[PDB]
């Protein structure tokens, strides 16, 4: 009667993945950089500590981010005041917050995408959900599955936990998805809210006080799929490749955990030593098969997660002075958006490309690249082809 | 140069994935449940609530389950005094178990997976790590790539906080992986420990009491392939398709908090009713297109959430006495291992079909159904092929 081999023929997908659409959604109030180290000392109370304020200071004038946008108020902060310390527990509450703000802010986000794409919210598939703030059963997945009306069937899958180099693995889950399932429609949400991890400062715990420096929230959405409709659907990026390697002997540099206190940060060695040293060899394993040694002649995408990450890849690579400017953009509008940034970085290069009338969605170039970087020291690696503009 | 729709087809995969190999492990320590009433009330220090025991006894003798695995020990609860209370600030201590025994135990399931499949370690290209005990940063996909000494590179898929439905999650992503992928070997973990879950009891919520009955402890491995190596690799089952959805205004059915007393369980409604009234629709939505009808020439593969909701499917789909044996064989041996249940299932079966001279791995049958239940009422239904003996 019926053969597997036909099945597996008929249910799989045509061509590579491409993303469709991109939105991206932030909380309202951007809190200026200039003014942070005042405000963060006033609301943690700890004014007292001079000494402190003054490496924050140089923090956050180093951090080349300008503004951040934050659910958290200091409303919000005075009416918990044990998330103002370094450490009082307080999971609970910041708990009660992001569970219903992170599907809240994802709904934004993909709202704007679905709006871009076109297409009634019926025809998404697939929906995976990525955030590093708070978990929750059901997930922020099925709250954004109520939130948006999708269809039950909609195939989720929840991705909790993840940490800044899950921008890239967002990207790698959708175009297995897309390109393995015919009619797939893959809806990609991460969203970020920094109220799991904000907290005073402690003269033991610099690498905690840097977080407080670098981190802001945002959601940011795709619409992922194969074999576009003619006339109807627009590819804006094409995925060729994702990979995932741990760099060696990295094995604490970054790690977070969630505790009583809410989510901890440390942050140590040089990590911006460990992701230039190692970088070129996952350029070489993506770009070697394709005939590409020249990596001036790519569009670039790299989690920002802080300038001398930036700066030093850019030193070990030799990237000419321009080939960072979107990934430095939303550093320096958003900050550290931790798993969202690299689809922000995304939204900002097709943007700019269209407005200053470059040949491609990719600032006039072919071929891109996309990197995250994140616990483990995880860095993922997607090989992206930009579309005709 | 080279053309994306080329490197496309070149680099997925031809054919069906199939389980390739399945390896299983748990806790030394299996309490027995006719002893699980005294010894919890003991421990907890409730032996007043001689009203609430005896409801705990019912639940225990009704719940159709003979022994479970637990890492939780005496000494160790005598270690942590506050995971016995109901309510006490505990997160801390059940983290600082399960984020390492919890890897711990997925390497031992991994590594009999590994030792049936019998291609070298460094032939994975894939992990998926499943469990809802603990979430951390990096993750326990980390720490098994560590413990295992799988290659760097190995793509990971970190799924946290996910609920009893996820072993057929898991399934799901394992088959897009496999198959979109050519040369990919997905090694599949579920490892699932209650120490997250444990607490005394209280007369107020006596949903978290039937956990207290049902949760038990274990891991399992499977390794995941397209295009078997013949005479080589040997496949057990294979997937046709994999399925998801929420059951219709089933909204609080199964909910769970991470909160700072730990993981809380709520457990509402008939559970077993919404299950069983709907679930004749997913049967038909994956049986209808291969022409299948009568639901009783299946293998079946149910997640044991609980007993009444295995009597429950049973009655009305009509199942014959005998289909459910896998299922309650492990649901009799195990308890309900939530997440690796299913996989624990998939086991049995393959292993009983063997000792009785069944011609298929699937109990003499050709087509089969894997059933996954959780929060939100999710359901993950995944059809399977057997493999010829």
């Amino acid at each position: 009667m019926v053969n597997v081999e036909e099945i597996r023929k008929a249910q799989r997908a045509e061509g590579p993945a491409a993303i469709l659409a991109i939105g991206t959604a932030t909380p309202p109030n951007a809190i200026e950089q200039s003014e942070y180290p005042d405000y963060y000392f006033r609301v943690t109370n700890s004014e007292d500590k001079v000494e402190l304020k003054e490496k924050f200071k140089r923090m956050c004038e180093k951090s080349m981010i300008k503004k951040r946008y934050l659910y958290l108020t200091e409303d919000i902060l005075k009416e918990n005041p044990n998330v103002c310390a370094y450490m009082a527990t307080s999971l609970d509450a910041r708990q009660d917050m992001v569970v219903v703000e992170v599907p809240k802010l994802g709904k934004e986000a993909a709202t704007r995408a679905i709006k871009e794409w076109g297409q009634p919210k019926s025809k998404i598939t697939h929906l995976v959900f990525c955030t590093t703030s708070g978990v929750d059963m059901p997930g922020a997945d099925y709250q954004l599955t109520k939130l948006l009306g999708l269809r039950p069937s909609v195939k989720r899958l929840m991705m909790y936990q993840q940490g800044c180099f899950a921008g890239g693995t967002v990207l790698r889950l959708a175009k297995d998805l897309a390109e393995n399932n015919r009619g797939a429609r893959v809806l990609v949400v991460c969203s970020e809210i920094t109220a799991v991890t904000f907290r005073g400062p402690s003269e033991s715990h610099l690498d905690s006080l840097v977080g407080q420096a670098l981190f802001g929230d945002g959601a940011a959405a795709l619409i992922v799929g194969s074999d576009a409709i003619e006339g109807i659907e627009r590819p804006i990026f094409e995925m060729v490749s994702a990979a995932q390697t741990i760099l060696p002997d990295s094995e604490g540099a970054i790690d977070g955990h969630l505790r009583e206190v809410g989510l901890t940060f440390h942050l140590l060695k040089d990590v911006p030593g460990i992701i230039s040293k190692n970088i070129e060899k996952s350029l070489e394993e993506a770009f070697k098969p394709l005939g590409i040694t020249d990596y001036n002649s790519l569009f670039w995408i790299a989690h920002p997660g802080g300038p001398a990450i930036l700066d030093q890849v850019e030193a070990k690579i030799g990237l000419k002075p321009e080939k960072l400017r979107a990934t430095r953009h939303v550093l320096s509008e958003y900050g550290n958006m931790s798993s969202a940034c690299v689809l922000f970085i995304l939204e900002e290069m097709r943007k700019k490309s269209a407005e200053e009338k470059n040949g491609t969605t990719g600032e006039g170039l072919e071929w891109g690249v996309l990197f995250g970087f994140g616990p483990g020291l995880t860095v993922e690696t997607v090989v992206l082809h930009s579309v005709e503009a």
